[PDB]
């Protein structure tokens, strides 16, 4: 089997992606926000505090002649942005993109963080990472991907995010009509739970690549670009009056600027992220300091190669017994 959904920006800065959902029988379409850093799949219920739910679509399990509650399950989530959510469990039929899992683990939320309740376009979460990190106790749950497996022509699932424009996600087979050249694969560690790799280096614009190694992961549901304070202290200083801004909370550059590229390393291939990728727009409504796409890793603790990374390649997600990454240029 295989699947194929189109993923679609929620704003204008490409701030997340969602991608519709089918959960249940008859179908209850969802967006969800699919992310390779975590690896549960939750929803906004007809359980979550009605003073939490702000426009989103929820998910009704008493509509489902296919949902059971998981007795006794309940799961509880932190993010590396401070937010989370909370609740119980369904098993249920869930569909993505004409794959269809039967029994799939969907968190029904009875809490969320205010950052979730504000996000009227994002119906919860569909995690990509390992199932070691899903948060269900006391029977930990398996990830869409991982029920999906044995069913899928290759073991595979691919990112193709779009800048300002809508994306693909795909389930089961590589779409080499979606790419560019040839597709470099590097390993993968698992001991975090996260599709994490090592990037050989980077280049600022036209400038020289350095090679070195930076350990890092591959992070749809993260939107910018993590490194070490290094690497960016390097980019930011080709950019006229950028600065790091602790009341802003990062790096941040005049509107009036041109942003250079940025270049990282995978294998002996390289990816390169266009300027206006890096541009987050006016800090607040109307501001001439805009909000920098790459920003230091410190004190997060990994390097994340969030969405201003990804969405500059053709991303493959190889979860063979040895898992590895791939990516292209597109």
């Amino acid at each position: 089997s295989t699947g194929s959904a189109t993923t679609t920006p929620i704003d204008s800065l490409d701030d997340a992606y969602i991608t519709p959902v089918q959960i249940g029988t008859p179908a209850q379409t969802l967006n969800l926000d699919f992310d390779t850093g975590s690896s549960d799949l939750w929803v906004f219920s007809s359980e979550t505090t009605a003073s939490e739910v702000d426009g989103q679509t929820i998910y009704t399990p008493s509509k489902s002649t296919t949902a059971k509650l998981l007795s006794g399950a309940t799961w509880s989530i932190s993010y590396g942005d401070g937010s989370s959510s909370s609740g119980d469990v369904y098993t249920d039929t869930v569909s993505v993109g004409g794959l269809t899992v039967t029994g799939q683990a969907v968190e029904s939320a009875k809490k969320v963080s205010s950052s979730f309740t504000e996000d009227s376009t994002i119906d919860g979460l569909l995690g990509l990472a390992f199932s070691t990190l899903n948060t269900v106790s006391p029977t930990q749950q398996k990830t869409f991907f991982d029920n999906a497996k044995a069913s899928l022509d290759s073991p595979v699932f691919t990112a193709d995010l779009g800048y300002h424009a809508p994306g693909t996600y795909n389930f089961g087979f590589i779409d080499t009509t979606a790419y560019t050249g040839s597709i470099t694969y590097t390993a993968v560690s698992t001991k975090q739970g996260f599709w994490e790799w090592t990037s050989t280096g980077y280049a600022v614009g036209s400038g020289t690549f350095k090679s070195t190694s930076i350990d890092g992961i591959a992070d749809t549901g993260t939107t910018l670009l993590y490194l070490p304070a290094t690497v960016v202290s390097a980019y930011w200083a080709q950019v006229s009056g950028a600065k790091s801004s602790s009341s802003v909370g990062g790096y941040v550059f005049p509107c009036s600027a041109t942003l250079p590229s940025f270049t990282f390393g995978v294998g002996s291939a390289r990816i390169v992220i266009p300027g206006d990728y890096i541009d987050f727009g006016p800090i607040s409504t109307g501001s001439s300091s805009c909000f920098g796409g790459i920003q230091s890793s410190a004190g997060i603790g990994i390097n994340i190669f969030g969405d201003v990374a990804l969405k500059a390649a053709f991303v493959v997600f190889n979860g063979a017994t040895t898992p590895t990454l791939g990516f292209a240029s597109k």
